[PDB]
């Protein structure tokens, strides 16, 4: 379950179909009237993203966005690969924004110093801005701290009229380069901190963590063979992940020390 290795894809719950590689999620929101993407993974896994989206039965011109949780390479290094294949639009938190059109992050990012391709035709979502397409509707709310422009995406998805709060939940880990150093960085903690609480908060039926295994991504798909969609469905996730992101920060101040 490398960040780049082939992964059959599947219906997460109605119009939610996971599309990602092994290692790194990626989802296809679908529409009669056309698709919104969530992540790229990586450069070598774009050619997974678009292999995927092909056997789920879509096209992807049918792709009119692409949305970007964080700009890390494991997540959005595939990005710019896939918005050539789709010619979607590409959406980011503001501050992401740069390093997503040219590849290099902010010496602010804790993960700063690998790149990654550039895309075309990136712009900026505001916190709590609607994305649009047909049926589709997509919420940003801004989750700052893993990265300074990371947004976690909501919407819903509807089974055999059973609807369901679904929620794309970017990264809350304090995890950096080496030498970087959170200790060192007041403002990114407590970004991470407001994050945990903004989390914990949303509606969460359904959570898919950028790092599928996060919310267990695998044994719930498993079981998804023998329950059907509803082995997705676990409203305390979103409060799981949150908890996990706080309880790991509290061990990286501690150990820099
Ligand atoms: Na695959
Ligand atoms: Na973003
Ligand atoms: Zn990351
Ligand atoms: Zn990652």
């Amino acid at each position: 379950r490398d960040w780049s290795s082939p992964q059959q894809p599947f219906t997460i719950y109605g119009n939610t179909h996971y599309v990602g590689t092994g290692g790194i999620s990626a989802v296809l929101l679908s529409s009669p009237q056309g698709h919104i993407l969530v992540d790229g993974t990586t450069e070598k896994g774009a050619q997974v993203v678009a292999a995927n989206i092909r056997a789920m039965g879509f096209k992807l011109s049918d792709v009119k966005y692409i949305l970007s949780t964080h700009s890390h390479e494991d997540h959005a290094g595939g990005i710019s690969a896939m918005q050539k294949l789709t010619g979607a639009t590409v959406l980011a938190g503001a501050a992401n924004v740069d390093t997503l059109r040219t590849g290099v992050s902010p010496k602010s990012d804790p993960q700063f110093g690998s790149n990654f391709p550039g895309s075309a035709k990136v712009r900026a979502v505001a916190d709590g801005e609607l994305v649009k397409l047909g049926p589709l509707a997509v919420k940003a709310h801004a989750t700052p701290g893993h990265t300074e422009g990371g947004i976690t995406w909501t919407w819903q998805s509807c089974e055999q009229g059973k609807c369901k709060d679904v929620v794309f939940a970017d990264s809350l880990t304090a995890v950096s380069a080496d030498s970087y150093r959170f200790s060192d960085h007041p403002e990114v903690v407590a970004s991470l901190r407001g994050s945990f609480e903004a989390v914990e908060k949303l509606s969460c039926d359904i959570a898919i963590a950028a790092h599928p295994e996060v919310n267990d991504m695998w044994t719930r798909q498993q079981r998804a063979a023998k329950e059907g969609n509803s082995a997705y469905v676990d409203n305390g996730a979103c409060r799981a992940i949150a908890a996990a992101g706080r309880k790991r920060l509290e061990t990286r101040l501690a150990s820099e020390k």
